[PDB]
């Protein structure tokens, strides 16, 4: 360790801006890790640690910042036979300073104090990853100290604090989708021949096939004074009872399919961070249908996962491979590696995707407009989801997921409060959706 530390480690950035560097020091282990904006950026960097390793980029990019990488071996030798002071190579991510900033104020300021959860923000045609935000977070220089016990005190604090900090939501915790991801059953009857047109209950209430079980519309009223609405009304309005029948109509196979096309159930590629699997869940009986295609029963999505549905949808059905690294430097700032963009594949159809990008455009004016962007069209859909053993009874997850302008996107976001500031009340529209709506607008100016 003294000799790793007697060397610069490189730099982790964003932006042409610093996010994890080097200093030296008079210190026995030469340099110090410092980390100019701890909380904000440590989702990216993770950190680096004498005592504890390292996590995220700092880990999935080690030989890199360290020197060792096998691309960086001829600079190492041409440092040492001129007598240079050897340094490590650069990572630069595809992190936009700004939208991770506006990213993490708004979930410190957005639930009447912070928010616990995630915002993740993707460029839909490129598939980067221009926000990676978990909240709550951590401070790196904590563990970055070559003083053991403030690392060993900092460590003890982060895994006993209940709320674990270090946890990255956006990629690492899944989480119900709830109303969101009836934009994944409408794909699914869109895709099998039903329209925006299309003719669905209104009822306040539905029975699930096989079971004493029902569903209800928020909150116990009918989605219009008609006895059936269509499809686009009741994907604007959000009703439940809707969507239970037009999933148990659409059936079984086809929303496997259309969840499996969106990105679910299949093992994520690494961004190089990875990514824990989202799924749609087995999707037993005819009960459990009802309930995936308004986004409970085992449909559990990360919000990186949720944000790709949207970034697809934005890009014309398309699915571009998200990552996070841009490029990878030596330490003349020599390029090493440049990311580019490929298309992991094609969920819908052009078309499918057109529909869905105005079903959601019209969902967006329907939802509260607290932090509507002047002249901006917005496409969106909220969710607010149960979850855990006591479901009724226990916070929901605000969910929101949108892209931005609907007409030629160059931003897609998702917004997870988790446990939706720890009320009851909660909704994906009043937290998750103007916390969206501020990384919106922080992405187009
Ligand atoms: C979508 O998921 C749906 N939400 C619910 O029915 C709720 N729980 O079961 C999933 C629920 C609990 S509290 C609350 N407001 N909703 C619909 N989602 C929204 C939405 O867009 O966020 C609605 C406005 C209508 S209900």
């Amino acid at each position: 360790l003294l000799d790793e530390y007697s060397r610069q480690r490189g730099q982790i950035t964003a932006g042409g801006q610093l996010l994890a560097y080097s200093v030296a020091t008079d210190g026995r282990f030469r340099f110090l890790r410092v980390y100019p904006n701890p909380e904000v950026y440590a989702p990216v960097t993770g950190f680096y640690s004498l005592r504890y390793s390292s996590t995220a980029l700092e880990r999935a990019e080690d030989p890199i910042l360290n020197g060792s990488d096998r691309r960086l071996f001829g600079r190492r030798l041409a440092d040492f036979f001129t007598g240079r002071d050897p340094r490590g190579g650069n990572v630069d991510t595809t992190i936009n300073p700004r939208i991770q900033q506006a990213g993490w104020d708004a979930m410190q300021q957005g639930c009447y104090g912070p928010c616990k959860g995630a915002v993740v923000a993707l460029e839909p045609s490129t598939g980067k990853i221009l926000a990676l935000v978990s909240s709550p977070s951590y401070d790196p220089n904590l563990l970055a100290s070559h003083n053991p016990e403030v690392q060993a005190q900092a460590w003890q604090r982060l895994g006993d604090n209940p709320a674990s900090p270090l946890t990255n939501r956006a990629i690492s915790e899944t989480y119900p989708p709830g109303s969101t991801f009836k934009v994944i059953t409408t794909a699914a009857a869109l895709a099998a021949g039903a329209t925006e047109t299309e003719q669905l209950t209104a009822a306040p209430t539905i029975p699930l096939p096989g079971s004493t079980a029902q569903l209800e519309n928020y909150g116990g009223a009918p989605c219009g004074d008609e006895p059936t609405v269509s499809l686009r009304e009741a994907f604007v309005k959000s009703c439940n009872t809707a969507f239970v029948q037009l999933g148990i109509r659409t059936g079984a196979d086809a929303l496997r399919s259309m969840a499996r096309a969106f990105g679910l159930d299949s093992p994520p590629r690494p961004t190089p961070l990875q990514v824990a699997e989202s799924t749609v869940g087995p999707i037993p009986d005819s009960a459990a249908l009802g309930m995936t295609s308004i986004g409970q029963k085992d449909v559990a999505l990360t919000p990186l996962a949720n944000a790709e549905i949207a970034a697809t949808i934005a890009n014309g059905g398309i699915t571009m491979r998200p990552y996070l690294v841009g490029s990878l430097k030596g330490p003349d700032l020599a390029n090493i590696s440049t990311t580019v963009r490929y298309q992991q594949r094609r969920a819908v159809s052009p078309q499918v995707a057109a529909k869905l990008t105005e079903l959601m455009v019209g969902a967006e004016k329907v939802a509260q407009q607290k932090g509507a962007i002047p002249g901006v069209q917005i496409a969106s859909k909220t969710g607010t989801a149960e979850h855990g053993t006591d479901p009724r009874h226990t916070p929901p997850h605000a969910w929101y997921i949108a892209f931005a302008p609907a007409q030629a996107p160059k931003v897609a976001v998702a917004v997870l409060v988790e446990n939706g500031a720890d009320r009851l009340s909660a909704t994906g529209g009043a937290l998750a959706a103007p916390i969206g709506r501020a990384v919106i607008e922080a992405a187009l100016q």
